């Protein structure tokens, strides 16, 4: 299993323009496309980022595409961040992949805001740290997907998605 078979998982691929859990217009592998109430606003900024007039629709590829451009960006944005790089430093590899996840879903700015949970991460305290994430807006809203992340940075292990 890798980042990008974990993130098609939790995110689903979509080829028309649809609303995300938070009611935000969103295309391909999770891809926000903004977070405006208007679908033209979301028609517009999809014909931008794919460079041609899709009219609400993108192929596989497109979607792949998009994908590859935003693993990649969460990764160097990981990289960039003081309070992120040392974490993700300090992680081995399976586990990395579970804070890029979160990167993907909530952006740099909100894993950031998980500062306790990072410290027990940098500290190896799995069990401590996976109860301490449960504690929040982001747990409570997407139980399921919560759930996967937290069982892969407590065991270290790719087993809540083997299942799936």
């Amino acid at each position: 299993m890798n980042i990008f078979e974990m993130l098609r998982i939790d995110e689903g691929l979509r080829l028309k323009i649809y609303k995300d859990t938070e009611g935000y217009y969103t295309i391909g592998i999770g891809h926000l496309l903004t977070k405006s109430p208007s679908l033209n606003a979301a028609k517009s900024e999809l014909d931008k980022a794919i460079g041609r007039n899709c009219n609400g629709v993108i192929t596989k590829d497109e979607a792949e595409k998009l994908f590859n451009q935003d693993v990649d960006a969460a990764v160097r944005g990981i990289l960039r961040n003081a309070k992120l790089k040392p974490v993700y430093d300090s992680l081995d590899a399976v586990r990395r992949c579970a804070l890029i996840n979160m990167v993907f879903q909530m952006g740099e700015t909100g894993v950031a805001g998980f500062e306790n949970s990072l410290r027990m991460l940098q500290q190896k305290r799995w069990d401590e740290a996976a109860v301490n994430l449960a504690k929040s807006r982001w747990y409570n809203q997407t139980p399921n997907r919560a759930k996967r992340v937290i069982t892969t940075f407590r065991t270290g292990t790719w087993d809540a998605y083997k299942n799936l």
